[PDB]
């Protein structure tokens, strides 16, 4: 086959070993900050689960994931809870460069 292939690589720069902890965040700063965070994606209880239970079990289920905030969506019922939280992941960038 007419020879004509290029390999153009290039790697100096590759430290990863950040973590982050994921905290519940208040709806109002969640919804300014969620404008610099991503989504990792929505997690649930199904079933039948005690409602601190299933909170704690969903709470260090997200963090395990990677996650910087999360937010109990729903799931605050009681025992019949088939609810959602849904978290977000810090972004490489913010506002301005203050805390």
């Amino acid at each position: 086959m007419k020879t004509g292939y290029k390999v153009m690589l290039g790697a100096l720069a590759f430290v990863v070993t950040n973590v982050y902890a994921a905290e519940i965040m208040k709806k109002t700063d969640f919804d300014k900050v969620a404008s610099e965070y991503t989504k990792i994606g929505t997690i649930s209880t199904t079933g039948e689960m005690s409602p601190l239970d299933a909170r704690e079990d969903l709470i260090k289920k997200a963090d395990e994931k990677g996650a910087d905030v999360v937010v109990l969506t729903s799931g605050q019922t009681e025992n019949k809870i088939h609810g959602t939280a849904d978290i977000y992941k810090k972004k490489l960038e913010h506002h301005h460069h203050h805390h």
